[PDB]
């Protein structure tokens, strides 16, 4: 029942969502001048290199990647993380025009998109699980800007087309995620929550600095998936945005001086 539109977009959501209005909500804005370098967190450590993925799911709201998280193939340790998390999905959001799309601001800049890599802590045992724990997820956001094409992610782009609308899956074996990542590892982070429905407040935010480039033909290729299913009228896929919510009693923190 929640969306993205006039009458069920962000606004409405804390009538079915009352945590919406809650303490430690994101997307935020991060303010680079009031983020305060931290020397306690120890280096990140991204290790993708046995990773598996599996298939690409147009699920209504953006498209996920889902990886085999059976076993530790594919883990963020490090930084702010205690222990290590594994990799489930990923996923994007993104505007209907290059000025708008992401969901993190930096200094109130919107970027094209946001990649959201989503990691959950083996503590827990399963993913459903570890989304009622505070510190039961870890989720890596890259910004997106129109540029140079990111050769890494043309997979992804051809594809959507067998995606187009909906509940529509394909297979999508051998996808390596390194390809989407940027050359620098700095990042900001700082406690928060999913940004869709159900919100749960579980998640230990890390949002690369440097963000990646991709081309105004990738990004338009994101732009011509649809929101709806098959046989039903066209609502184009975009704007799947939740803006910036009140960071209250919350400090962001820099891994870089
Ligand atoms: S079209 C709805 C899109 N959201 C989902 O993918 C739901 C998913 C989730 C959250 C809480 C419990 C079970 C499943 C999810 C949402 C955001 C990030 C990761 C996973
Ligand atoms: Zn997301």
């Amino acid at each position: 029942h929640w969306g993205y539109g006039k009458h069920n977009g962000p606004e409405h959501w804390h009538k079915d969502f009352p945590i919406a209005k809650g303490e430690r909500q994101s997307p935020v804005d991060i303010d680079t001048h009031t983020a305060k370098y931290d020397p306690s967190l120890k280096p990140l450590s991204v290790s993708y290199d046995q990773a598996t993925s599996l298939r690409i799911l147009n699920n209504g709201c953006a498209f996920n990647v889902e990886f085999d998280d059976s076993q530790d193939k594919a883990v963020l340790k490090g930084g702010p993380l205690d222990g290590t998390y594994r990799l489930i999905q990923f996923h994007f959001h993104w505007g209907s025009l290059d000025g708008q799309g992401s969901e993190h601001t930096v200094d109130k800049k919107k970027y094209a998109a946001e990649l959201h890599l989503v990691h959950w802590n083996t503590k827990y045992g399963d993913f459903g699980k570890a989304v009622q724990q505070p510190d039961g997820l870890a989720v890596l956001g890259i910004f997106l800007k129109v540029g140079s094409a990111k050769p890494g992610l043309q997979k992804v782009v051809d594809v959507l087309d067998s995606i187009k609308t909906k509940g529509k899956s394909a297979d999508f074996t051998n996808f390596d995620p390194r390809g989407l990542l940027p050359e620098s590892l700095d990042y900001w982070t700082y406690p928060g929550s999913l940004t869709t429905p159900p919100l749960l407040e579980c998640v230990t935010w890390i949002v690369l600095k440097e963000p990646i480039s991709v081309s105004s033909e990738q990004v338009l290729k994101f732009r011509k998936l649809n929101f709806n299913g098959e046989g039903e009228p066209e609502e184009l896929m975009v704007d799947n945005w939740r803006p910036a919510q009140p960071l209250k009693n919350r400090q962001i923190k820099a891994s870089f001086k």
